[PDB]
């Protein structure tokens, strides 16, 4: 099952951020609030000339019951950094890390500064998430938890004309070629997360359908340009070793799994399935499936 | 996409119960904590509680320690009283779900929160959880408003790999007994009228391949219906999904000849809602919200 981090240590920071008549959503850690440059805002703008003429007053930040006032702005790339006069008082040990593709985090859906709800999701490798977004929806954030320190690592801008969302870190650079304009934009074609699929394939050898096995063998390079026509991410030797521990537990190699999802990309599944589907899972990583 | 209610609320509630090296998650609200009796463990409970003093009980919040005061059994649940009221106790309510309806779980260690999740009780009365060696205490809940229904505390997984527990009252949902044995839920079915909410879900996001030009009556889908092993549909049920039949156009017998035509044909390939299979986990209220 997909699991979120719980979302309380992120709750106590989120806010609401008015311009005009456009919000959104805003984190606030200390004395500073980051969201969404595009609160100031449509196809094409330029955002140094807009940032320049809005004044402190202009911004309208609440934080439930509490309205802040901007004692000053800055702008970092994508996002907005306002200075607020109040630290606060819920901030939790954190940092701003760049999410790789392949690794999962948690979001905290907002709107209009309430937390809604909490899903995991994961990076893909044409850099969108496909999480759930509605309108109103911009400034949430992503996010994991270790210990009692908070990895931020998303903010939610866009969703692209094909279902999926697009964002950037917390220094306001877009994951993938994105850009933050009302315009149509098209990523990259998905891959699928190969490390995760074996990992998927690993969980079910767990519990027990071992249907998809065999006894042919293969060696990595030959395993990843089969993948690549089938538009599944090459396998590095990182992956093989992180692997390891749900290869001993099963007693299959490595290599003797992607043998494995080698015939099935090849073959199909003849309407047969694997853990209850019929098409292979790629977002349950293999920390996931050994903790469960 | 299922998504869990925000856990915050829940997280400062969360606090750990150790009788000598027996350790459970506890609920911390007010001046009291609720927590599986079996921390202090086929026994008697009665017998084991009265041989167990108030000092016997280490409770602990994060960091700081909680002396218990006073206690009491309700079922199977302890009602430890401690000197401290906790101060981030949120407004709340305590509630017995129905088969069918949804919370979501915040999974705990230790007394730490690891995790939170949706789920559904099911028909059976079990739930298909997440839960791992010491997670018992861990607590089910619906946050709508800003009041907190909690409804499920754990205390077991079943050899099939469900999860069984209590409401917050100590009363287990099921037929099952907080003892070391294996124990057998009943046969479960599938919520019909969580998958038609689900169909009505899948129309609204654009997914409308299934539809067809048919329609059916009650007492035809229920023939459908149990030979696939759904529960029966009732005209209680139909006037719940009003609201959804309203918003997309599609009356509700409408989409039951559609969900005969995708049990008797099945699916073939083709996904509703990303997953090729029919989804029972979301109500009527989940779609809507
Ligand atoms: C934020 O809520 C906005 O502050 C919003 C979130 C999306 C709305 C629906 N689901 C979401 O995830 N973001 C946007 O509306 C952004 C705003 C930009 C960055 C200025 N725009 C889009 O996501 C957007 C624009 C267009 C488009 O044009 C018009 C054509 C097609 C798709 C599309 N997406
Ligand atoms: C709590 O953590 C208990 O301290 C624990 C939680 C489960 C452990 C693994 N995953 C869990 O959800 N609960 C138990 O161990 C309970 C304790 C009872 C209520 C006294 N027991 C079981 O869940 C249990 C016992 C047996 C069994 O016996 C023999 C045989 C088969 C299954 C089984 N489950």
């Amino acid at each position: 099952r997909k699991m979120a981090f719980p979302s309380g240590k992120v709750e106590g920071c989120m806010v609401q951020v008015t311009c005009g008549t456009t919000t959104l959503n805003g984190l606030w850690l200390d004395d500073t609030v980051y969201c969404p440059r595009h609160v100031i805002c449509m196809l094409n703008p330029n955002y140094e000339d807009l940032l320049i003429r809005k004044s402190n007053h202009s911004f309208l930040v609440q934080a439930g019951n509490v309205q802040l006032r901007v004692i000053g702005h800055s702008m970092q790339n994508c996002l907005l950094r306002l200075k607020v006069d109040t630290s606060n008082p819920k901030t939790p040990k954190y940092k701003f890390v760049r999410i790789q593709p392949g690794q999962t985090f948690s979001v905290l859906a907002c709107y209009n500064g309430s937390p809604s709800g909490v899903y995991q999701c994961a990076m893909r490798p044409n850099h969108t998430i496909k999480g759930s977004f509605l309108n109103g929806s911009c400034g949430s954030v992503g996010f994991n938890i270790d210990y009692d320190c908070v990895s931020f690592c998303y903010m939610h801008h866009m969703e692209l004309p094909t279902g999926v969302h697009a964002g950037t870190d917390l220094e306001g650079k877009f994951y993938g070629p994105f850009v933050d304009r009302q315009t149509a934009q098209a990523a990259g074609t998905d891959t699928t997360i190969t490390l995760n699929v074996l990992a998927w394939l690993y969980a079910a050898v767990i519990n027990g359908d071992r249907w998809f096995l065999n006894r042919f063998t293969t060696t990595l390079n030959d395993f990843n340009l089969v993948a690549m026509k089938y538009n599944y991410e090459p396998l590095t030797q990182d992956h093989v070793d992180i692997l390891g521990p749900l290869s001993a537990q099963t007693g299959i190699a490595v290599l003797d799994m992607c043998a494995a999802l080698k015939e099935l990309l090849q073959n199909g599944m003849n309407g047969r399935t694997i853990l209850g589907s019929t098409i292979l899972e790629d977002e349950f990583t293999p920390f996931d499936v050994v903790r469960q």
